[PDB]
């Protein structure tokens, strides 16, 4: 699909029994989702952007459906305001930006 | 052209004679500069990322080309962590996202 900018890129994906809607965002090395409990091991880890740091949970090879792509990865869970899917899983997916 | 995401996509810009590089960034409203001197009048601005809230000076109707495609528009010059561009330039330069 083609997806234009006009408004914020938000899609449908699937994270086991949980459907959340995304910020399909370049901008973004990884993927960071709101606060779940997700099974397994992770890492704690730091990652920084505008207002400056938050503090999340790095979870390994978790698979992710992107309107019915799928993807399995890294996803980093912790206080974002807005579920993102960066380039980690977008590049899965076959995401490009094209102007 | 067509741009993937393995790496991050990151452009030379022209703004005000000078050359930047700058983050294509769909995950972001706004077009939003590191310090730097532009001309005209600003007003102060709020924004919010992923660690909270800064303030920026907000520069309306200023030119940047974005890897030579021309856009006309709001730039917000403030403590982003990467020069960006978002959304409301994006859409000016004809940029969509397409898996
Ligand atoms: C800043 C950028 C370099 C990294 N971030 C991704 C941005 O697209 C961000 C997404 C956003 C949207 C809405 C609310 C909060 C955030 N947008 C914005 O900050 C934003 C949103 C709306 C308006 C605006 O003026 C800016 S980011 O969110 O800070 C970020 C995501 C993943 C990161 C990472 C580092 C290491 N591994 O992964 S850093």
């Amino acid at each position: 699909p083609q997806i234009t900018l006009w408004k914020r890129p938000l899609v449908t994906i699937r994270i086991g029994g949980q459907l959340k809607e995304a910020l399909l965002d370049t901008g973004a090395d990884d993927t960071v989702l709101e606060e779940m409990n997700l099974p397994g091991k992770w890492k704690p880890k730091m990652i920084g952007g505008i207002g400056g740091f938050i503090k999340v949970r790095q979870y390994d090879q978790i698979p992710i459906e992107i309107c019915g792509h799928k993807a399995i990865g890294t996803v980093l869970v912790g206080p974002t305001p807005v579920n993102i899917i960066g380039r980690n899983l977008l590049t899965q997916i076959g995401c490009t930006l094209n102007f």
